[PDB]
C-alpha cells in the first residue's frame, strides 16, 4: 500500500529530447519522427522578447542559426516553420527513438508527467496537474523552457505540455504540442495577469478516498449533504462546483470504500470550516487537490 | 523557479525490469547482463512465509519453476543460486539494454528514486528517502516487490534498494542489491519492530534554504544559535544531532543564500517550539525532511 505523487516512466520521453541553440539563446527541444519542436522564443534576444514580432525575427533566420544536438549526433535543419508559439524545425534525419504518440490538449484539473531537461538533458520528473486558472507548480529554472508534459496511454505517449514561461507568483506556463497556449497568456515579457486560483474540488475527494483506503479516517463524519448545499461551502473557500459527472467520475472510488460521494463532501465541508485542528491525512496537514480519480484508481489496482 | 519532489529518469532502469513468476508468485525482477535480481521469498507459499527455510525450499526448486518474461521474450534460466535475500537467475541471454551500473548500500538520510513495477511492467517513478530507522513511505501494491531504488551518478546508475515487505505501519523495507536487509529486518512473516524514527535535520536545514532560494523566508529570525544548544531542542523533537559534517554539507547553500547554518538552525529552533501558526513553507503545512544538500543544489543549479 501507501500513496505517493507518482509520475509515468520517462524512458520513452528521454529518446527524443534534444539541445537547441539559436544565437545565444539554449533550451530544450522535442524530436519526433523528423521535426523538433521547441518554444518560438528561442529567436528572440533578452531585447526582443519585450514586443517581438515572431514573423519578422523569424524572417532574419535561415537553417544554418539553428543548432540542434542530441547527445553528441549533430541534426541538419533543413527547414523552419511556425505554428502559432512553437518552432518546428525539421531535420534530415528521423528520430530512430520515436514512440508510438499523440498530441493532446488536456483539460483543467487533469495531470501529467513532467520530464524536467537543461541544454537537452533530461534531469527529473514529477507530476503537475493543470490549475484551473491554466498554470502549473513546477521546477523550471533557466533552460528549462522546452521541457515537454506527457501521459502514457495504454501503449501510447501523449504530449500535453511544452514549458515557455514563468509567472510572478512562481508558478508556470506553457503551451500544446501544436503552439496553441493553456491560458489566456501570450510569449510576450508584459505584465499579464493569471486568473484567481480554484481548488479541484473533484481531486480532493479522490484524495480523501485514497486516505481511507490506506487507513487514514479520522475525517469521515456520519453527516452527509447535497450538491447544492456543499457547492455554496464550495464557492465560499475558491472551491471549483461538483457536478454530477464529478460523483459519477468517483463512482470506482466510492464502490470500494462504501462511501458515497455525498458523504464525503460532509467531511470535506467540515474539514473546510474547521481546519485540521493539528492531524494529517496521508501525512499532510493541508488538502491536496493534484490528484485525479483516475491516479487514484491507477495507484490502489 | 520552483521546488518539486523530483525523481531521476528511468529510462536506463525501465530496460532491465521482467518477470519473474515461481510457482504461484508473481513479482518483479532486475535484469542485469545475464543475471536476474529478485527476493528470494518468489519460492515461498503463502504458508512458507511464516517460517520458511529457504535453503530447503531452494533445494526443492528446478530451473524449470521459474517463468522469467521481458515483455514477450522468455528468458531461459540455466541456474539460480542464493545472494543472501535476493535469488540470482541466471539466463541464457544477456540483456542488450543493460546500463553501465554499480550496487552501492546507502547511508539513512539519503534519497534515491523508485521505479514501481506490477507484473515486470513499470508502474511510475517517484523519490523516497532512506529514514533513519532504515524503512521508506513508498507506494507498494501486491505485485510490487522486486522493483527497485537507483542514483544516476554521471552516467552511472546506482542500484541501492530492492523492495521487499511492508510494515505494520504502512511503511516499507528492502534489501541493497546484494541481498542485505537495510535495518534489523528478515524476510520472515512474524513481528519486527522498526526502531522509534527521527527527523533527518541537515535535510530539513536543506529544505529551509530552499525555502529561502524561492522567495520564502518568513521563518528567518535574527537569532542564532550554537550547536549544542540546538541538538538540546532536536533531542526533545526526535530530531536526529546536526554535526560539524552536516554544516559543511550545508555550504553551498549558505553561500548561496548568505545564512549561516547556525542561523537557519535558530530558525528551524522557532518552528519546532512554535509551530507554523498556520502559514506554509514550499506550499507545506510541516516541516519536509526527505530533501537531501544534494538534492536541493541540484535543482538549484
Ligand atoms: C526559457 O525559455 C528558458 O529556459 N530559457 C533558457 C535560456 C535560459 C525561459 C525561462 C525563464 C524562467 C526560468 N523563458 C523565458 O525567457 C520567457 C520568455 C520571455 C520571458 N520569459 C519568462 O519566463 C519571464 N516571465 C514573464 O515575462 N512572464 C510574464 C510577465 S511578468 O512576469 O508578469 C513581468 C511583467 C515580466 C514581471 C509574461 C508571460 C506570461 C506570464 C507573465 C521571466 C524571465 C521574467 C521569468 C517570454 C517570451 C515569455
Ligand atoms: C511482495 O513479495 C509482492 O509484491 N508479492 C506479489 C505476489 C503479490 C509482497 C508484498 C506485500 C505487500 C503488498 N511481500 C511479501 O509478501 C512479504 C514477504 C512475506 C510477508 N510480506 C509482507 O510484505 C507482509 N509484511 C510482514 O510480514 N511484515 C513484518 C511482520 S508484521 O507486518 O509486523 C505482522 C506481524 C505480520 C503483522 C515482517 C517483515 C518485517 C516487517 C514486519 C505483509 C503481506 C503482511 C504486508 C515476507 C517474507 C516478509
Amino acid at each position: 500500500s501507501g500513496f505517493r505523487k507518482m509520475a509515468f516512466p520517462s524512458g520513452k520521453v528521454e529518446g527524443c529530447m534534444v539541445q537547441v541553440t539559436c544565437g545565444t539563446t539554449t533550451l530544450n527541444g522535442l524530436w519526433l519522427d523528423d521535426v523538433v519542436y521547441c518554444p518560438r522564443h528561442v529567436i528572440c534576444t533578452s531585447e526582443d522578447m519585450l514586443n517581438p514580432n515572431y514573423e519578422d525575427l523569424l524572417i532574419r533566420k535561415s537553417n544554418h542559426n539553428f543548432l540542434v544536438q542530441a547527445g553528441n549526433v549533430q541534426l541538419r535543419v533543413i527547414g523552419h516553420s511556425m505554428q502559432n508559439c512553437v518552432l518546428k524545425l525539421k531535420v534530415d534525419t528521423a528520430n530512430p527513438k520515436t514512440p508510438k504518440y499523440k498530441f493532446v490538449r488536456i483539460q483543467p484539473g487533469q495531470t501529467f508527467s513532467v520530464l524536467a531537461c537543461y541544454n537537452g538533458s533530461p534531469s527529473g520528473v514529477y507530476q503537475c496537474a493543470m490549475r484551473p486558472n491554466f498554470t502549473i507548480k513546477g521546477s523550471f529554472l533557466n533552460g528549462s523552457c522546452g521541457s515537454v508534459g506527457f501521459n502514457i496511454d495504454y501503449d501510447c505517449v501523449s504530449f500535453c505540455y511544452m514549458h515557455h514561461m514563468e509567472l510572478p507568483t512562481g508558478v508556470h506556463a506553457g503551451t500544446d504540442l501544436e503552439g496553441n497556449f493553456y491560458g489566456p497568456f501570450v510569449d510576450r515579457q508584459t505584465a499579464q495577469a493569471a486568473g484567481t486560483d480554484t481548488t479541484i474540488t473533484v481531486n480532493v475527494l479522490a484524495w480523501l478516498y485514497a486516505a481511507v483506503i490506506n487507513g487514514d479516517r479520522w475525517f469521515l463524519n456520519r453527516f452527509t449533504t447535497t450538491l447544492n448545499d456543499f457547492n455554496l461551502v464550495a464557492m465560499k473557500y475558491n472551491y471549483e462546483p461538483l457536478t454530477q459527472d464529478h460523483v459519477d467520475i468517483l463512482g470506482p472510488l466510492s464502490a470500494q470504500t462504501g462511501i458515497a460521494v455525498l458523504d464525503m463532501c460532509a467531511s470535506l465541508k467540515e474539514l473546510l470550516q474547521n481546519g485540521m485542528n493539528g492531524r494529517t491525512i496521508l501525512g499532510s496537514a493541508l488538502l491536496e487537490d493534484e490528484f485525479t480519480p483516475f491516479d487514484v484508481v491507477r495507484q490502489c489496482s
